[PDB]
């Protein structure tokens, strides 16, 4: 069951009905200004930070969903409709929405008028541009009046939604019907006071009329679908004082049969220097210079099209670093287009703002942004470098870190908790990924403060030492890392014991003492502490590196001695020292995270995939049997059916959802990668297909959410809603799947001194070529793959056999031809 | 222009159209369970705390406003309509809503079916009951199906609105079609975990069908006005699993010509002891015992009626303490009914939850709850006593206090700022009003902790000494109290200097040092420091009292010497010692707060109203001339037209709104009482009329909000919206106008040892009788009033002339007849 299709040549998803199972969105912008845009034009835009500089208003949990966005009401002879279908819901003769890379087009046609709108954020601009084309598709002349509409937000979205007792009296606007390229409205709430910024909403023509007051435009007792002004056929020229500012312009157009007209609208974010905020000595009238310039840069359709083409070229350039040509078109569209596009979006948004995350409490996550770096470092290495510096600046001197930072200020906060003991090790992961990718060893010398404190700077390498030493100096009675508030699983809260309702487990005070340990952080420390040992040796720190290898070896042996349940890895020891994730308990017998992570770290790996005695194989077979479903692998089994006070948030979810028996997709690639490590390519690829957008498109009515991006959670087998996704777009699933498919399944993966070429994908992809740009040289990697279990590659390079699977990096400008036989 | 009228005999405001300027609400409940109910059935319900235990969901800033509430969709022959008008907006043949004391009735009739709903919260119950009467007003038999609807909230209203990434997976219900009294739906989100509470929505009949999933009942792409289930005419029997739980039952009705049927619906809040939460050993099925009991208590019309009658008797008893019979029916309905009812609501709700206050950030305000006591102590003194202990327990040992407390827990928080230096003295005000009303001197001996700390208890009197000593030990260089974060005016933030956008002025950190002083707090200290001295005297503390009256004299002298601008009182000195509220400045020349409060404290009062040399008279004349408008007295003049960094939030409002040139009604009664003190009753009464609901009903189209309650803010003369109110219901204006009218205009006011009878109302009310129950005796107070300027009363009591205007309190059971000549 499908509601659209991929168009690979156009790099677009084509939605051919308004009647999708859920609003399906795109993100516009890749730099500092972003828009959430549904296939019904719903959503909102913000500059840098969705909580603090939100330009336009959007209602989550509206009835119906997604009533509110950038609308264009058409009044043709008294009949009013919107080409986005919502909010008016007039019958359309034709409707299509295409979501592309950084832009979308939505086109609706009714009664001989076709209205197509291109929405995008241009490169280098803090603005959302709309190019609207109206065409008379009838055989007689048409006259229609077009009313644009956007509802402003009062910048601080939390305040906007809660503090009406103040903010119903502060809404301010200016209206400029006769500006230099057409008509503009200025939304300038609090520019009177501390804000140096305002929004503009303008059109490239002298508008017939305007509206800036929502209640006037919409009318008492009316929804957006029933707005009075478009039904009247003329603007009310309303000038807001408080209440709800909007931007709306009316333009009447007359079109002969076949004739079209373009109109260009811009929503822009402008700043002025404090000294130049005002046009007038009395400080009453905003300085419009930068808004006039912006509108000048988008006064013509030619300017729009040039900017859209520059954006297309930017995307071609980004996607030129890693591409695959295989016999599986679903695989190829994920690797070449969709998974990389999503990794840009997660890089920019972290978990902050989607149609599920509300752009309020969540900023840039310390763990989240590190995981997203793993799937982003090849796309724009300079920006990954900057992100590493920003994240490491929010770390404390003892190696612990703020769990997230505020995007606008880059300062850490505790708003979604403190003391997540996996956080410090993710910094080592992010840096190791970045150095392997770029060979930029010099980043280890970058001075980086602790908690943004001027003069506290130490080299970024020393931050990694603090991370490493934090785990070393925080192990429990089994030699396993103490878990703290939680590890990667935010709902495994072993120090909590909360009996007070409604207090967030994420922020609630934890109990000192106890002996609670995490098998997940143990594996994480084996995996990434090995990379820290390597960086130390490369830095000429021989003794630090020897010591680091020793501690890694200790923790590794502890996993096998104290972290093994018999047929799978234990999950943890709780506050009392009792095992969690043991077959000795009735529920939560096996938990997926240490199964994938321990095996990625090589723990329990035997002689080959057919070595039934190896703990890794036993562990992965137990995952397959106990956690496997057609939709992916669930987090634990059985799910908990009553509240387990000593485990925290996890048992508070009904079984089959989120952390209690949901398919929590971020941890599935760990098992995929683990499967590649033991030599079971076919099984690893199977798990990849079960959760991957292009493979799940044919069950779009089950998945419900966007068929072109990963989501955080698919309901698991214990849910009545099994198969149904929540929380699309913003998830570490995107980066980790890209890691899994690009580096482990397809097998092309940067190491410090050469490119590892190690396919392990099984027999469903028997022939493919990867084109990989790495360290300035292009590698054409032609793979002939039997897919036989445990079979690993041999290579020839430029006509000559090479030993093993690592190709030493060639000099920049080379074309290196690698022939791979598996 | 009116949209309804007062019905005095019924104690109701009758709304005769759905098409009001704004939603007009009532509050149901007076104990621990409260509903906000508009004349369109919109709003929500909560137990004790609107942030933490909110039963049902309501959207502020919805389009249209107030789409959402307790709906009953009637399907007659395929035609669907709701008697509340919204959300369907079908043409009704008749519509009326009556808001009463603790109940409302909303009736709509269409095509031969009349549907009346009585909504109320019964005494002693944590539930909202609706008795629905449907009548066939046609001459032929009718059939219809009625579908009830309410949307649940996930208890924590903040989480409900912002934390979808967790909470879309936690919604849980149970469905009981065949229970003891009829059908019931249980909303039990998080009862699996830490909540010992669930909600029930039931009806006293076996429903034909039900729905618990919003998306199924409403249908995809639909608003509530388009709900699919009522249109199809059959329930979908949906059982929610996450997403959006609701309660809906369908009931088929059949009616002969002229026949009616009653249906009783109950939304209830139930708790179980932890040990009895579950019906089953597996802990999956909630114990329904308390809900079954509740539903049996409201299984019949007879039970509903008995309970509504008990509620009516309760209100007649509450209102028997103070009433007036005069020549002015507008004055009488305010004093007798509406102002007292509003005082009950502000006592219960503080500033927490209205159609403007969102029931999230604001709990029970320390200042607000003390001002509310002034207008509530005569209603239920035992409940006032307890509130005093509650508030005083959140005070710190140094006499400063948390600015508010969380209603559920009674623990103070800083969520809306700290260090408001008027707060400590408001506690003296509250206790003095309480003791004058009740003669309960023993409250001063009650053990009360500081910040709820076990073992920190000291007598309540000692808390007052901490408050009094706080001001004494925190005066600035002119002998005036240091202002701290702000005084009563929350936007006068002299220690702020914020240049950072979107950091609340209320909570942002303040700068140490400086010399910022408040003339407001100086006047509050002179007024209430005198009360504290009298309490110390009655306790035999002659040293303490003598020293107290000394400091009162020093501050009074400081006001005259350093707080006087020439024709009015100064407002403040800023951080650098520069005067605020001086004719020397271009804007904010005169501010109303010290003019009212200084003169209330007797500061600057001369020989009589025509003593034109007296500072009090010059100050009051300046108020009249510079701040007077037809709608009330604005806060200051001119309003500030640019941001003044040294003054904090105040100049961030556009001129004419809130604290920047708005009519901030709470401060108007201070000027009214001031004018009574100086002997100008005619002017005091004029100001009272200008802001008083019964008098502004005839301009309902200008005031906009409820015509039967005070609001916090009416737009001032500098606003394009001059005359239009915001923030109705929840305001200190209610208590302080009750004080003004009952105690100063009408002149009947308790003092420690007798009842003062001192009318000062001017010639427009030439005779009236007050009936006042005080200390167990009833005083029948018959006034003949010339209104002569400055003329004050002489009294005869029970046939004998008495000296002065204070009647010593008579023994309990007495009827004391007081004859008053003015
Ligand atoms: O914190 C509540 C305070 O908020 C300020 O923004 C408003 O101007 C005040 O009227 C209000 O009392
Ligand atoms: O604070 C963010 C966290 O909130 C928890 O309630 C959820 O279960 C987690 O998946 C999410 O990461
Ligand atoms: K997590
Ligand atoms: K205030």
């Amino acid at each position: 069951m499908r509601y659209g299709h991929f168009d690979d040549a156009a790099r677009e998803y084509v939605i051919t009905t308004p009647h999708t199972p859920y609003p399906w969105i795109n993100y516009l912008g890749s730099e500092q200004f972003f828009s959430l845009l549904s296939h019904q034009a719903g959503g909102y835009s913000f500059y840098r930070d969705a909580k603090m500089r939100r330009l336009t208003r959007y209602r989550y949990n509206n009835i119906p969903a997604d009533a509110g966005g950038r609308y264009l009401y058409v009044n043709d002879g008294g009949d009013v409709w919107t080409p986005s279908w919502l909010p008016v819901k007039a019958d359309l003769d034709h409707f299509e929405a295409r979501h592309g890379l950084g832009y979308s087009r939505i086109t609706g046609e009714r009664n001989g008028l076709k209205v197509e709108t291109l929405f995008f954020v241009p490169l280098g601009e803090n603005a959302e541009v709309q190019k609207v084309t109206v065409t008379n598709t009838s055989d007689a002349p048409k006259t229609a009046t077009l009313f644009s509409f956007v509802e402003f937000c009062l910048w601080n979205a939390q305040d906007d939604q809660t503090n009406y007792q103040r903010n119903l009296s502060i809404g301010e606007v200016e209206v400029e019907q006769d500006g230099p390229h057409g008509s503009a409205i200025y939304h300038k709430t609090e520019y009177r006071e501390r804000r140096d910024h305002y929004a503009v909403f303008g059109v490239n023509t002298r508008a017939d009329g305007f509206d800036t007051d929502r209640d006037t435009f919409v009318g008492a007792y009316n929804s957006l679908g029933e707005a009075s002004v478009p039904r009247a056929g003329k603007s009310a020229d309303s000038v807001a004082s408080g209440w709800y500012p909007i931007g709306s312009h009316s333009v009447a157009v007359t079109l002969q049969p076949g004739e079209s007209r373009d109109l260009v609208y811009v929503l822009g974010y402008l700043e002025n220097p404090d000294e130049e905020k005002w046009a007038d000595d009395a400080h009453q009238v905003v300085n419009k210079a930068p808004a006039h310039a912006l509108l000048g840069r988008f006064a013509t359709s030619e300017q729009v099209d040039a900017a859209l083409e520059a954006l297309n070229s930017y995307w071609t350039n980004l996607l030129s670093t890693y591409s695959v040509s295989s016999t599986d078109e679903k695989l190829d569209r994920m690797v070449n287009i969709w998974n990389q596009y999503q990794c840009m979006v997660t890089f920019n948004m972290s978990r902050s703002a989607s149609f599920f995350e509300t752009g309020i409490g969540r900023g840039m996550g310390f763990r989240d942004s590190n995981q997203d770096l793993l799937g982003f470092v090849h796309l724009i290495p300079e920006r990954a470098r900057e992100r590493i510096i920003d994240i490491a600046s929010t770390q404390f001197a003892d190696g612990s870190a703020y769990h997230q930072y505020q995007p606008l200020t880059k300062r850490g906060n505790n708003d979604i908790g403190s003391g997540f003991n996996d956080d410090p090790l993710w910094l080592i992961a992010g840096v190791a990924a970045y150095i392997k990718e770029s060979g930029d060893w010099g980043i280890l010398d970058e001075p980086v403060p602790f908690d943004n404190e001027p003069g506290s700077e130490v080299p970024l390498f020393e931050h990694l030492t603090r991370s490493f030493q934090f785990t070393v100096q925080n192990r429990g009675p089994h030699g396993l890392p103490l878990i703290g508030r939680a590890d990667w699983n935010d709902c495994l809260n072993l120090n909590c014991f909360s009996t007070t309702p409604g207090e967030s487990f994420q922020t609630t005070e934890n109990q000192a003492g106890g002996v609670a340990e995490s098998v997940f952080i143990a594996a994480q420390f084996v995996l990434y502490g090995a990379e820290y040992a390597t960086l130390a040796e490369r830095r000429g720190l021989a003794d630090v590196a020897t010591e680091a290898r020793k501690y890694v070896d200790e923790v590794r042996a502890a996993v096998l001695e104290h972290g093994w349940d018999g047929q799978w890895f234990l999950r943890a020891y709780d506050y009392y020292g009792n095992p969690v994730g043991t077959d000795a308990k009735p529920e939560g017998k096996i938990w997926i995270e240490p199964q994938g992570f321990a095996v990625m770290a090589g723990i329990g790996v035997g002689e080959g995939p057919d070595d039934a005695d190896a703990p890794a194989v036993k562990a992965l077979d137990s995952v397959n049997e106990m956690l496997g479903t057609p939709h992916g692998l669930v987090l634990q089994y059985p799910a908990y059916t009553t509240y387990q006070i000593e485990l925290g948030e996890v048992s508070t979810y009904p079984p089959g959802y989120k952390e209690n028996g949901g398919i929590f997709c971020n941890n599935n690639p760990w098992v995929i990668i683990a499967e590649t490590v033991v030599g079971r390519g076919a099984q690893a690829f199977d798990y990849y297909k079960r959760i991957t957008p292009a493979y799940r498109e044919d069950i779009s009515d089950t998945h419900k959410l966007e068929p072109y991006v990963y989501a955080q959670m698919i309901a698991g087998k214990e849910a009545v809603r099994a198969g149904e996704a929540k929380n699309s777009w913003l998830t570490g699933t995107a980066a980790w799947n890209f890691v899994a498919v690009s580096q482990y399944l397809l097998g092309v993966r940067p190491d410090y001194d050469g490119l590892v070429v190690d396919p392990q994908i099984g027999p469903d992809v028997p022939s493919y070529t990867v084109t990989r740009v790495a360290r300035g040289a292009t590698y054409e990697i032609t793979v002939t793959n039997s897919g036989a279990p445990g079979a690993r590659a041999s290579l020839t390079v430029d006509g000559a056999p090479v030993d093993g699977r690592t190709v030493p990096y060639a000099p920049a400008g080379s074309t290196v031809r690698v022939e791979v036989t598996v």
